[PDB]
């Protein structure tokens, strides 16, 4: 199953959920990354472009998908198939993002 | 602000989320909605073909936008401006439905 992680839109795009399949891909529980960016799940070999590309979408609301380079809580990297979202409400305001993290390793 | 709705994919879309402007507009608390299909925002005046466009678009996992009369945990009656849509993963598979809620009364 394909985990879902959703910010809020502003500041530094804090996580304020996650779903299970989150947790199980990842290692971390909800309680250990609510409230803070999702920015912990890289490490030493995540690729520094593919950060700029989803840093540039984030800032302009754009929907994108990479292949990165994630770590679990216990440390062992995996790749994500990660999608991001904006969403948006009628007169164009961004509500929140939303991440589908699917383990592609 | 508009409030957003998260829910499961399956089993009557159970509320799993909602942010705070949510509670500003329904007058209901996280915990009184998780875990329920948000129906219970409608009552007696809601329209019933609109009611009936949702089921479906949810049943397909299409999107959908709905103004739709809706009542807070009062009963207080509001204009909803409903806009939903399914989350994807790229094998295809739904893993949520995400929802946007406007209090258009005014
Ligand atoms: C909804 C959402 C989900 C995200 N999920 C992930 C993720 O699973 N893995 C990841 O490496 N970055 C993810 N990010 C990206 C980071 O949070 C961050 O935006 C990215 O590293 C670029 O910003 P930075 O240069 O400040 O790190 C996600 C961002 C958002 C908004
Ligand atoms: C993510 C999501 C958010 C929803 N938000 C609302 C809402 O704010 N107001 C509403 O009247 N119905 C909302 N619904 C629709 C109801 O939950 C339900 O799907 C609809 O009433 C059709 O099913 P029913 O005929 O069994 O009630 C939402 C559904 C989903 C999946």
């Amino acid at each position: 199953a394909s985990g879902m992680i959703v910010t809020d839109a502003g500041a530094d795009q804090p996580i304020v959920f996650v779903n299970r399949a989150f947790s199980t891909i990842t290692g971390y529980a909800p309680n250990e990354v609510l409230g803070r960016n999702a920015r912990f799940l890289q490490g030493p070999q995540t690729d520094a472009a593919t950060v700029a590309r989803l840093r540039e979408a984030i800032a302009a609301a754009r929907p994108i998908q990479e292949r990165i380079l994630n770590y679990r809580k216990d440390g062992q990297p995996f790749w994500n198939q990660l999608s991001i979202s904006p969403v948006r409400d009628e007169t164009g305001n961004v509500v929140a993002f939303v991440g589908v993290v699917t383990d592609v390793t």
